[PDB]
């Protein structure tokens, strides 16, 4: 039968705090109706300001994705995405009492337990899928993003840091066959001592600490317990992708490969392919048997 759309089945409720902002912040995930997508709610104003998770409404993309709707944002949605994406999640509301997305302990887990705590809800429509039927790069000095056909979901990565912690780094995963929750949903984002007296004063990574981050200096990670994989770097930079690649409002299949890439780029590479309109279609899988990715029991 048809692949379905899939809500959650109950409302999710988490503290804590904004990795730029250092601000406390609640949160709630509620289901949300057929077609809705994951929408960013702020509860804190009055009258609540309501911003679709969608690549139209991405403001800065310097640290962090952010989405904009006037003078309001919503800071930091990628990890939350990547947890939603991971988990084929079509519709949510989440309800946010700050600008800013609670980083947790920097990475999708606890994002993905939470969720899959609460459960999900098949919903009585198909699941739409954007598929890609031509590539589609974004080149940028020495980065670049693309989008290749592929039958499946898959992303590749690759990462030259000139930095001692690596011993080049590159990891390739294909979640048509590996699952997002063991490789991918336990990688912490990390900063450099290098340039958090810089981003302090500038008013980002002001909740930024070991417990949420893989905090590294001149030589070696910091963290007295060390890191969760041997590439828990690039295996981060790939939720990253995953999460801002979301913002598309629908799961792709296809192929993302990125070059030293990150969110300002990833996002070019969403607008570059929305507007490019023979670079892809929108498809739906009567028959999950004899579709190219499968999701979880929900
Ligand atoms: C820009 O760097 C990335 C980004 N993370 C951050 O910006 C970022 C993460 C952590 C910190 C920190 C810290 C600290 C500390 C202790 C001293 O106060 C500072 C910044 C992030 O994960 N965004 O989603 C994208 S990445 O290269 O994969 C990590
Ligand atoms: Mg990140």
């Amino acid at each position: 039968a048809t692949i379905k759309q899939r809500t959650l089945k109950n409302i999710i409720r988490a503290t804590g705090v904004g990795l730029h902002s250092g601000e406390k912040v609640y949160l709630t995930l509620k289901p949300a109706p057929v077609d809705t997508g994951i929408v960013f709610c702020r509860t804190d104003l009055d009258p609540v300001v309501e911003i679709p998770a969608r690549a139209e409404n991405v403001g800065e993309t310097t640290m962090s994705t952010t989405l904009v709707k006037g003078d309001v944002k919503v800071d930091t949605v990628e990890h939350l995405l990547s947890a939603m994406a991971g988990l084929g999640i079509d519709n949510a509301y989440v309800e946010l009492s700050a600008s800013e997305v609670p980083i947790m302990d920097g990475s999708a887990g606890p994002f993905v337990f939470l969720i899959q705590s609460a459960g999900l809800q098949e919903q009585e429509a198909a699941k739409k899928f954007v598929r890609i039927k031509r590539e589609v790069s974004v080149e940028e000095g020495d980065k670049r993003a693309v989008f290749v056909p592929f039958d499946g979901f898959k992303v590749s990565f690759e990462i030259d840091f000139d930095h001692p912690v690596f011993r080049t780094q590159q990891a390739s995963v294909d979640f048509s066959s590996t699952s997002f929750v063991k490789e991918v949903s336990r990688a912490r984002t990390f900063g450099f001592m290098r340039d958090i007296e810089y981003l302090r004063s500038q008013n980002l990574a002001l909740g930024g600490s070991v417990e949420n981050a893989i905090v590294v200096d001149e030589n070696r990670v910091l963290n007295e317990d060390g890191l969760r994989y041997e590439d828990e770097f690039v295996k981060h930079k790939i939720l990253d992708a995953i999460g801002d690649l979301y913002l598309l409002g629908n799961s792709l299949i296809g192929e993302f490969r990125g070059f030293k890439s990150g969110h300002a780029l990833n996002n070019q590479l969403l607008r570059t392919l929305i507007a490019d309109k023979d670079a892809w279609e929108v498809v739906t899988f009567e028959d999950a048997r004899t579709a190219p990715i499968s999701y979880m029991r929900p």
